[PDB]
């Protein structure tokens, strides 16, 4: 046993950067049961457990520097098949990604989760309460601001 003599976070971040790893896994999973033809949906039997740690926000720091930002990207990116049975899952997701503090834009452009947002929020088989975070989220994370406007 151990107590604080210094910082004592340890225990948290290695549970931050093993979810991330995780969803990872779920989603490259995802891609080999699809290979298989067969049902592809560990990201949907993962779900719950991400929401529960995804909304650790004191740990907001971790969860930016160990790429939360790309698990989720891929997480949102669907099968060649173009089915998104990732809809359900993005219901809680769309909403973690708005609940982040200062996340750099550079980080929402590597991670490519703005583009990956965009996909589904211009997808035409999309539902309109699903696209308004979306497109929320398109807001929030820099808008252009070209000009010609109030």
């Amino acid at each position: 046993s151990n107590a604080a003599s210094g910082t004592f976070i340890s225990d948290a971040d290695d549970v931050v950067s093993a979810m991330i790893v995780k969803m990872n896994e779920a989603a490259e999973e995802d891609r080999q049961l699809n290979n298989q033809k067969k049902p592809a949906l560990k990201k949907l039997t993962l779900l719950p457990a991400v929401v529960m740690h995804l909304k650790k926000q004191d740990l907001k720091e971790t969860f930016i520097d160990s790429g939360v930002m790309s698990a989720i990207k891929e997480w949102l990116s669907p099968l060649p098949d173009r089915s998104l049975p990732a809809l359900k899952i993005r219901e809680e997701l769309l909403k973690i990604l708005q609940e982040l503090p200062s996340v750099s834009q550079e980080t929402l452009k590597h991670s490519g989760i703005g583009r990956a947002v965009m996909y589904l929020y211009k997808h035409p088989k999309e539902s309109r309460s699903n696209k308004d975070m979306a497109g929320k989220l398109i807001n929030e994370w820099s808008r252009p601001i070209f000009g010609l406007g109030s």
